[PDB]
């Protein structure tokens, strides 16, 4: 029998990676180290707000993702060539982990689990695919219950339902998925006294938090959904001047060429999702930002076919 076992309600290097060759046989973990690890998570990240000041020095290096969408074979291939990860080397991603992708429930535990080997190491922001309106309806919900049973399914929901908005990295650079409100005054204490463990919301202002993202060109475009729009960019360029950020590199945008420069110059958008949904294959890339080099570093890897699982 080969049965769970806690040592010091600390994961440690070696069971972890007992865990990965587990999971390359491909079974299923007993439900109650299911039971403990959700819990743990549970006080964890409860205590954890949308906003939590966290200093990085020019010393330690960060490494930020793009779009993945639980590719859990390229994760595993990073730690692979890439090298173990360590402390001064935490690891972040830019939402839409879950949604078109099959296991991605065995991604976000085993991130739960790297949280317990590192709660104040490994940091996410709340994505805008990761929401029970489209994952219900769509086809998530239904992936949900064929993986596991519905008490478990609110137990992910209600951890979820602490998930952060926007950080702050180094007091220069400002990191959120979404976006702003589409009038001025935006600050940081309305969201932060604004109470998040709630019912989430269908949409509106703090929909457009998180699905609200500017446009390269100029001007005002109208919401293609019928409610709201993409506000311009007198807007972005005086929250840019005010909040002293110099430019952000994120996703949720279509290249292709992976990446662009784009909103006159002022963001780039990085495509890291190589063949999602079978589509476009491009080159994807994850960047380490660290004081010894200013400018941004730029791993480029390339993603290979996965067996029809």
């Amino acid at each position: 029998y080969s049965g769970p076992k806690l040592e010091d309600g600390k994961v440690t290097i070696s069971f972890m990676k007992e865990l990965m060759q587990w999971y390359k046989d491909q079974k299923k973990l007993h439900r109650k180290c299911a039971y403990q690890i959700l819990v743990q998570v549970k006080e964890v990240l409860s205590k954890l707000s949308t906003l939590v000041e966290t200093t990085l020095k020019e010393t330690e290096k960060i490494t930020v993702c793009g779009d993945t969408h639980g590719q859990f074979y390229d994760l595993l291939n990073i730690f692979e060539l890439n090298g173990l990860p360590s402390e001064t080397n935490p690891y972040i991603f830019n939402g839409d982990f879950v949604d078109r992708g099959s296991f991605s429930v065995e991604v976000i535990l085993t991130l739960f689990g790297f949280k317990l080997l590192y709660p104040d190491h490994f940091h996410l922001l709340r994505g805008n695919h990761e929401t029970d309106n489209m994952n219900q309806i769509y086809g998530f919900e239904g992936e949900v219950k064929a993986k596991y049973t519905a008490q478990m399914y609110e137990l992910f929901s209600e951890v979820f339902e602490w998930l952060p908005l926007a950080q702050c990295i180094n007091g220069k650079v400002l990191i959120m998925h979404g976006g702003l409100f589409s009038e001025d005054g935006v600050t940081l204490d309305d969201i932060r006294k604004i109470e998040r463990n709630r019912q989430p919301p269908d949409s509106g202002p703090m929909c457009d938090l998180l699905w609200s993202d500017p446009q390269p060109q100029n001007g005002r475009s109208i919401s293609k959904r019928g409610v709201s729009c993409q506000f311009g960019p007198d807007v972005t360029k005086a929250f840019l001047e005010e909040n002293n950020l110099d430019y952000i590199i994120r996703s949720h945008e279509v290249k292709a060429e992976g990446y662009e420069v784009a909103h006159g110059g002022r963001c780039v958008t990085v495509f890291s999702a190589p063949n999602y949904c079978d589509q476009m294959g491009n080159k994807a890339s994850y960047i380490h930002l660290q004081g010894s080099d200013l400018r941004p570093q730029f791993h480029q890897f390339t993603a290979v076919p996965h067996p029809n699982v």
